[PDB]
């Protein structure tokens, strides 16, 4: 269950999540857009899903993409803040899950975000240990998809 | 015009928004649910729009309502954090606007949130001065609906 996946996040994992978020979460506009642009660059097959955003190749100049990217970073902020209470983490995770289920996004497709996250983390010198921690958090959402 | 509305956020208004947010934003779960339950209580005609959340009268005990409420508070956190740059504030406001336009929510009905905000602020000892400040921020979203 989603609860099982959340309850499985250890103190060490939460520590790495919080430490890395202190940095990548400090520039939501910059890192948020970087995350989306990396997703489109390495997984071009996902571009079609974001037609509402218009031409995503415009990057920062695209107001719809910028608004989307910043908002996505607050969803992650939400997750990070609820880490110590699995009950609260689960209900916010399920909220995000529903928004993607309605778009026909499978658990496997949702996991495509791990690549971009790893690269963005690496840009700030956060290695594999941190990428693995984030994959565990993403896995919590996948449990609901 | 969302841009003209955003221009109404003067130095004094922004200060009042930040000062009051430091208090109400400290407990997103509690105040988030308080806002929603107040909305449903004072404006029963809006409950129909929230069919997905199930029995909203259950308040905090309703997992979907709690998840929804916390997420809403992060939308406000988003707005507050973008007060420095009007171009960024506008793109995140339009993002939220789209989510309501699709649910057929008009500017007039969106404005029904002012009552709840006024009451929640009042319970924390923040009077009309602050309620009016928030009314102006809500007005920015209304301009995009
Ligand atoms: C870190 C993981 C992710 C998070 C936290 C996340 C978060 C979000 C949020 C908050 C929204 C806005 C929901 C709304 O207002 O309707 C959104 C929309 C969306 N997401 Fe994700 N997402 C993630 C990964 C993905 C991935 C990997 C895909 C695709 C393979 C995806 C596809 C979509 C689509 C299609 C939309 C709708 C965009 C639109 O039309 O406005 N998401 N996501
Ligand atoms: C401070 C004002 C408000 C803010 C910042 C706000 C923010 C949000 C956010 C972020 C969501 C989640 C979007 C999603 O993931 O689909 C949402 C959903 C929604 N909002 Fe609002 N909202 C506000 C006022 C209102 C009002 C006054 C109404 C109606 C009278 C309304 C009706 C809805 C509905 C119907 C949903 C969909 C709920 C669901 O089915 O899950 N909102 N709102």
């Amino acid at each position: 269950s989603v609860y099982d996946a959340a309850a499985q996040l250890t103190a060490d994992v939460k520590k790495d999540l919080r430490d890395s978020w202190k940095v990548i979460g400090s520039d939501k506009k910059g890192n948020g857009v970087a995350l989306m642009t990396t997703l489109f660059a390495d997984n071009q097959e996902t571009i079609g899903y974001f037609k509402r955003l218009g031409d995503v190749s415009q990057g920062m100049a695209n107001d719809k993409l910028r608004g989307h990217s910043i908002t996505l970073m607050y969803a992650l902020q939400n997750f990070i803040d609820q880490l110590d209470n699995p009950d609260d983490l689960v209900c916010v995770v399920e909220k995000v899950a529903v928004n993607h289920i309605t778009r026909k996004i499978s658990a496997a497709e949702f996991g495509k975000i791990n690549g971009p996250i790893k690269k963005v983390l690496a840009s700030k010198n956060f290695g594999d240990k941190y990428a693995n921690a984030w994959a565990k958090l993403v896995a919590v959402v996948q449990a609901a998809l």
